């Protein structure tokens, strides 16, 4: 549906975030950071998805100020490491955030994994954070419709965002569908499945007929079922070609075979496993 990579989801307070971005999970601190960003930047990405627990906070934030384009164009994520929930702790957490970003506020923060008992302390510091005007957007990662429920109980703000792990061997069915009726935009981390599907079949035949790379094919499909994506890349022509998914469209028989691939099968933690 997005034309281009300026291409944007407008969230529920009205915030336009873009619906592609560059994930910088795995990417090491420094220069491969600085230098992911900055090409990515270059070659027309509006958004960059990093976290305190990355390490790379840092070589993100001298990309983007070394990438030449405007902050207010540029969309920032982080999040809130597992170690760091509670309420004076995330307050804590976010303003090192900022130190580290060399960022005056985020686009987007979100609590990084829901574990078990903390995350709606977690909440109200993010409330609070997004009142002060110092994020322009708050929500999750990693939660369960249980959790989201449990959370909107006493919530004053209902997450903006749900970023979760999002690929044809985890298609998030029940998950899609519950935060559509919430208003809560489904994004994917790691949406290429770290490479897992390179040379999946049933992918392989999608990418033949339409000249396109697999990679190319899942973020098309990403985009066709309405979830933001944010690929990892650390390479310029990888990273281009990612991006290069706005001249080609899948068919409905295509979608529907990339989402017969499902399995349930998780490359990163399952949420409801990953308690702390």
């Amino acid at each position: 549906m997005p034309t281009s990579l300026k291409d944007t989801v407008k969230l529920h307070n009205g915030v336009e975030m873009p619906w592609f971005g560059l994930g910088v999970f795995k990417v090491e601190n420094g220069n491969e950071a600085t230098e992911s960003v900055k090409a990515a930047i270059k070659n027309g990405y509006r958004s960059i998805d990093t976290a305190a627990i990355y390490k790379n906070e840092e070589g993100v934030g001298i990309g983007i100020k070394e990438s030449g384009v405007a902050r207010e164009e540029l969309f920032i994520t982080s999040k809130v490491w597992n170690e760091d929930q509670g309420y004076e702790t995330t307050l804590a957490a976010f303003e090192k955030s900022l130190e580290r970003l060399q960022l005056d506020y985020l686009d987007l923060y979100l609590i990084h994994w829901p574990g078990k008992d903390k995350y709606k302390d977690t909440w109200r510091a993010l409330e609070k954070l997004y009142k002060d005007g110092k994020i322009r957007a708050i929500g999750v990662s990693n939660f369960q419709v249980h959790h989201l429920e449990e959370l909107l109980k006493d919530a004053e703000i209902k997450p903006m965002v749900n970023q979760v792990e999002f690929h044809p061997r985890l298609t998030q069915k029940e998950l899609r569908d519950y935060c559509k009726g919430q208003g809560i935009q489904l994004e994917a981390w790691s949406p290429l499945m770290q490479g897992q599907l390179l040379d999946n079949e049933v992918l392989t035949q999608i990418a033949e007929k339409h000249n396109k790379s697999v990679a190319q094919v899942i973020l098309r499909w990403d985009l066709q079922h309405g979830v933001v994506t944010i690929p990892k890349s650390i390479k310029e022509h990888r990273i281009i070609e990612n991006a290069d998914i706005f001249d080609f469209e899948l068919s409905q028989e295509d979608m529907d075979k990339i989402d017969a691939l499902n399995k349930d099968e998780r490359v990163g933690p399952n949420p409801d496993e990953l308690l702390f």
